[PDB]
């Protein structure tokens, strides 16, 4: 099927330039090209008029928790909610994410329901974003992602690699292999105590090396939840692809960031972080857009944009952190740019996003894989 | 707020009469009344024009399996599917149910995900009909609802009351209490062998009188009605003597069972659609009966066992009931008033003051062609409009 | 497909008469008729020459253990043998059974490999008799059919209904239901040991009622008098061995109609490595119904016909012994298409060299075997 978009301004996100009075030609699910003028439709061609709108690539959030959302009894809910209840909440969470304009997301940690949500979205059963999910986060005994942390002793048990808790290199290798078995796209680990403590490193170098090498064997990237400097630097030298939060980032940690090329996902919205992200941006750290949505109501992801520009980030590069940098961090080459040969993920807002980023908090047109999900 | 439906024809199912050019006034979720004429909207009230349409109470299906639907890989998928996958499929199945016009359904067997779907629909998380669910069906070892039937010996295990498998009165009492604990609305048991399970036989009675007595007495203590799937005559008669509220399928129903039905007052749910619909099933896998049942005076409630044929095609069953000789008005009464009686609800099944706004509309007269209910043009549940063409 | 059997003598077991120079017409797997003379085949018709032979319906043994064969390492073998090894031995046991002329058997005890063996024979994967198997026998804790009897305390465990061990009516009901779930044809229990009765009247009632609910008959192993009469009052369909039988049990047999399966062969073989011949003689003389059973498994498979000789040696007439292997067996099984050569029955046909009514020992060399219209042995 063929669809033509009459775009008043469409962002060449790579060339950093607005294109004026242009047409987008989409065949099936893929953008077939960009043509000059408002091309009148050939027979069988569906046309959407966005001449008064600003047109963007599909926005991507690299830190989301689609299974959950913050709630006045979040700790109690860990003991009474079953997988089906979580799935039914996740349905609404995913749809609101999609209609906020975030057509692609990276689910960084779950109970395994996230894998099912990804499979249900891909089968066409549930309206949602493209999900790349880590499945269960991997942690060490007592780590931040240890599921039975703080439990009564009767219920605490001995979590092992099958459950996402590994100790030592061989158990780490098996835990990575198990996440691969469960259908996870990527691996996520918690290298420091996060949010009985919260900066001491919870991973040895040998364990981090084992995990990075295993993930490289199965073509999965490694994302790291890290607040402490020591664990963050251990992960950075281990060869991980992404560091999340980084609340206490050392100057040595920034030198490691730029030398390794790992991405820093700021996660200011879940929040020191504003200063840390500002200093990181000034220093040249590669930045990818991430909200850690779930702690923050799903559908308000765009808010993060404003505060990143409030920390001194130029609007254009903030959008690149949500688009091109996101696709690079994902390791996918068919997303993050409106160009010939790429996948038809299109966003549209009312006013110019580079003059006021807050217009992205009201995305008026959302199209994923060629289908229009929102058109006002 | 307040919404007025301008109905050209609106069915009073209790009087068996169409009302011509009337207005249905609903405030919130309750119909406040029916007024003659097309009442003009006062200030800020919403109006829906069904003047060219025939308007009905919300249809109800008293045998649905909202967790699953029939497909060539059902036996494999019992080993490959997780609870969350079942839930995500449940989303679409429930939506097809609601847009077919079935505002209320009784889910008669599942893994327990059906309970979560009911709680999610009631919480406003999922678009769906009002679901009354039995949770996990209760069976005896090797029974029709025994979950690990046909599994490898290592994977089959020894299911017990927690799993919905009971043997003896004490285990039956515990299993009913477990369904209560899990949040089930009603109890459903399989009194004889079924058709879609992987048990060898399908006509032998799988419940003793003492076990059935335990099931009924425990259910009455915790206020849950009992529905019994029975294809064999003897198991059906044991269930009827036990004091159950409804019998499902009843494919081989004897005359002793017919007057048993009449004496106990139990409802008969035929599920002809399921009992009608290569290399497909496992190796070891009624129109007249329904006619005889209606002729005898047995109370009838509408049921399709949709799931075994696709959800949203439930209305097809109506047609079969009329071709087996049941009058159209009484088919609609079996899906509306009789269903509401079987559930134990007094605010469903009729468009009248004080009841909940479950309203359907079709294009042509259902009493002249019941098959028009296969194209429902308007669907409204609890005051919210879900379908308007 | 059509096959014609030119039989010199064909025994009509019902009228007790030899029929001379006859043709049996079989289409597919079913006997279509019996005609006088040796009819010549038209096109697409195949003829088997049995003119010098005596032709009988397929013989049936109502007590066999196809899973095992007795052998000096039986106690150790259960501890070292896996299901697959048992199946691989069962292959040869089934072939030896079918080639002796026993086209139908009732396997009265196993670990469940017998059920798979029946399904494999029925699928045509392995040559074998029509098997009706009890699966795992049901016993009480420590009962004769308790699987972990004599085990080390480490390995003995607590076997329950799933494993075939029941105590009390609810457990018995559950054990019957589990055998149904596993696909068993009938239920078999051990009601006595030494001789002490191991089943209470209430438990026997639970088992009989549950088995009848699922349409399965009940076969009962009982050597003591007390267990035998408890079972006979409960309503069992057959009693096996019954070595110590009182004159009350004999009126019980005659009133209930349960069959008596003597199993003289296994009694003689155990007496090698007696009373049972005396008991069978008295039982037959009293008018108890007798069905043929050898408990081969305890004796080598393929020697089942030997049992015939012993029943004639105890005084039962040859015609009645052959009827115990055919008509009486088919009645005990509850099938109406086996045990007789006539129109509408299944083409299970055996042939021997000499007149079995004159010497039953000729049944020890079966020269022709056809099961389900298919010929397995033709010499």
């Amino acid at each position: 099927a063929t669809t033509l978009l009459h775009c008043g301004h469409l962002l060449d996100v790579k060339k950093g330039k607005w294109l004026e009075g242009v047409t987008v030609r989409i065949e099936g699910n893929t953008i077939r090209g960009i043509e000059k003028g408002y091309v009148a439709p050939k027979a069988g061609e569906k046309v959407i008029d966005l001449r008064s709108r600003y047109v963007l690539p599909g926005l991507m959030d690299m830190h989301v928790h689609l299974e959950s959302e913050t709630n006045p009894h979040n700790t109690l809910e860990r003991f009474i909610l079953n997988p089906a209840d979580i799935a039914y909440r996740s349905v609404g969470y995913a749809r609101k994410t999609l209609m906020a304009g975030f057509t692609t997301v990276r689910d960084l940690g779950g109970t395994g329901v996230n894998i099912s949500l990804r499979n249900a979205i891909n089968a066409g059963l549930i309206d949602g974003p493209r999900v790349f999910t880590a499945g269960k986060s991997i942690a060490t005994t007592g780590g931040h992602a240890d599921p039975t942390n703080g439990y009564r002793k009767d219920l605490m048990g001995d979590p092992g690699p099958y459950e996402g808790v590994a100790n030592g290199p061989d158990e780490c290798r098996k835990a990575v292999r198990q996440r691969y078995k469960n259908g996870a796209d990527l691996i996520k680990i918690t290298a420091t105590g996060g949010v009985k403590s919260g900066t001491a490193p919870q991973f040895t170098d040998e364990e981090l090396r084992a995990i990075v090498e295993t993930a490289r064997d199965y073509g999965m990237k490694v994302a790291v939840h890290a607040h402490g400097a020591e664990g963050m630097k251990r992960a950075l030298r281990a060869g991980v692809h992404s560091i999340e939060h980084g609340t206490y980032m050392d100057d040595e940690a920034i030198e490691l960031f730029k030398k390794t090329g790992a991405y820093y996902v700021p996660t200011i919205l879940a929040g020191q972080i504003q200063k840390t992200f500002a200093k990181a941006y000034k220093s040249g750290v590669k930045i990818a857009f991430g909200t850690d949505s779930g702690k923050s109501v799903h559908g308000l992801n765009a808010i993060e944009f404003e505060l990143m520009v409030e920390a001194g980030m130029p609007p254009l590069e903030a959008i690149r952190s949500a688009t091109l940098n996101a696709a690079d961090l994902l390791g996918v080459n068919n997303l993050g740019s409106i160009e010939a040969g790429m996948l038809a993920d299109v966003i549209a807002v009312e006013d110019n996003p580079l003059e006021n980023i807050s217009t992205l908090r009201k995305v008026v047109f959302v199209m994923k894989d060629g289908k229009v999900y929102k058109q006002e």
